[PDB]
Parts: C-alpha cells; sequence; structure tokens
C-alpha cells in the first residue's frame, strides 16, 4: 500500500489516488513576497479550553492524538472561516535529519516538522461527509524549529514508548493543545486538501507564520517510530512528509 518509501511513495499515489494531480494539491511552498495581505480577514478564535483528548494511535504513516467531537468542545472559528470547526484529532510530520520534515516550506525554508491540527465543519454532521465538500475541513499547520524544549509536548514524548508499532494505541486523557500554539496567531491560508490519501480536495489550510521550537532530543523520540507492524522487520518512521505541489494559480492570503 501507499506509504514513503522508494517503491510506495509520494511519486506513486498518482495511480492508486488520481486526484494527487489535481488542481488544488497541498502542501505548497509559501512564497512570502507573493502572498496577498488580506484586510478582510479576520482574527482566528481558537477555543480550546473544553478539549477532551482520548487517545494516541501509531497509524503506520504518524501518530495521531483523538479527541472527543461529539459535542463542540474544543473549536475553531474566525479567519477565513464561516460557522464552527470541530478538533477530532492532531498529528505531526517529521524527518529523518533536522534539515527536512516540515511539508509546507516558506521561500522554500523547510522545518524539523509540521504539526497539524485537523478540524471539521458541523454543518455536515460528521468527519465522513465533511472530507467530501469543499469547505469540510480546516487544518491548522505549525512549523516546529530545533530549539528549547517546549514544556506541553513532552507528556506526548513520554507516551511513543507504547504506541512503537502500527496498530498500537494508548489512553491518552487530559491532554491540552494548547500547550502547542506559538504566541502569535498571524496566519497565511489557501484552498488545499490533505496531505495523505484519500488527498481530498476540502481543506481550508491555516498556516501560522510563527514557529514553535522543540528540543533535539524531542523530536529524536519521534524519529523511534515504526512504520512496521510488531513482529516485523523494522522500519524508521522517518520523513513521512510529501514535497510542495504546484500551487496552480490559487492564491495565498495572509492575514499580517
Ligand atoms: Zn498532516
Amino acid at each position: 500500500h501507499w506509504g514513503y518509501g522508494k517503491h510506495n511513495g509520494p511519486e506513486h499515489w498518482h495511480k492508486d489516488f488520481p486526484i494527487a494531480k489535481g488542481e488544488r494539491q497541498s502542501p505548497v511552498d509559501i512564497d512570502t513576497h507573493t502572498a496577498k495581505y488580506d484586510p478582510s480577514l479576520k482574527p482566528l478564535s481558537v477555543s480550546y479550553d473544553q478539549a477532551t483528548s482520548l487517545r494516541i494511535l501509531n497509524n503506520g504513516h504518524a501518530f495521531n492524538v483523538e479527541f472527543d467531537d461529539s459535542q463542540d468542545k474544543a473549536v475553531l472559528k474566525g479567519g477565513p472561516l464561516d460557522g464552527t470547526y470541530r478538533l477530532i484529532q492532531f498529528h505531526f510530520h517529521w524527518g529523518s535529519l533536522d534539515g527536512q520534515g516540515s511539508e509546507h516550506t516558506v521561500d522554500k525554508k523547510k522545518y524539523a516538522a509540521e504539526l497539524h491540527l485537523v478540524h471539521w465543519n458541523t454543518k455536515y454532521g460528521d468527519f465522513g461527509k465533511a472530507v467530501q465538500q469543499p469547505d469540510g475541513l480546516a487544518v491548522l499547520g505549525i512549523f516546529l524549529k530545533v530549539g528549547s524544549a517546549k514544556p506541553g509536548l513532552q507528556k506526548v514524548v513520554d507516551v511513543l514508548d507504547s504506541i512503537k508499532t502500527k496498530g498500537k494505541s494508548a489512553d491518552f486523557t487530559n491532554f491540552d493543545p494548547r500547550g502547542l500554539l506559538p504566541e502569535s496567531l498571524d496566519y497565511w491560508t489557501y484552498p488545499g486538501s490533505l496531505t495523505t490519501p484519500p488527498l481530498l480536495e476540502c481543506v481550508t489550510w491555516i498556516v501560522l507564520k510563527e514557529p514553535i521550537s522543540v528540543s533535539s532530543e524531542q523530536v529524536l523520540k519521534f524519529r523511534k517510530l515504526n512504520f512496521n507492524g510488531e513482529g516485523e522487520p523494522e522500519e524508521l518512521m522517518v520523513d513521512n512528509w510529501r514535497p510542495a505541489q504546484p500551487l496552480k494559480n490559487r492564491q495565498i492570503k495572509a492575514s499580517f
């Protein structure tokens, strides 16, 4: 099946998912001189005080922290959005080296990792219906650079031991996503898609301008994960990032 190796990598996805070559594929390079300041764009509204995390699972191409989205407990509104988007899960993309790992790039600069906070439009009723709509999801993208430790990230770092191989899951309650946000909510936004199959073009991307920094040792633990299931030959979960896709006349707007 699809993965990130030379034989099942991003360059191959189009065979099973032709939308891979679509008009609004993600990620993209953010050209900062070409992005347009849009003054009509409202400030992002992140209300995560009532977030309920449930669990963490190694799905074979990352590890997701899942939240209870049966009520409007953790939501995103404002910015370029219309309505309420409920937080469903967050996951990262990282590299084998600190010089790569993010999906989105800024003026072609790659970061060590990229965090994606996935949200779905509540007028569609469920995540599965939302992925079939043009304004179905909203993904908050946050870049990670290696520097000082991120306190709020350590609880995640500590449980990875437990979900080492594909298919493993662990209880992961009372985790507050607020500890993963930078100070500034300035962002860039554009219409795009999921970055892993099915690559559905249902995403409004909100990429934060300010990176969060994490320590070399925190990123090191992400690289100890496996793409393989237990009792299989070990394959380090590294470089689970899709390269930049053509912008194709979409316009990137800036809130600043
Ligand atoms: Zn992602």
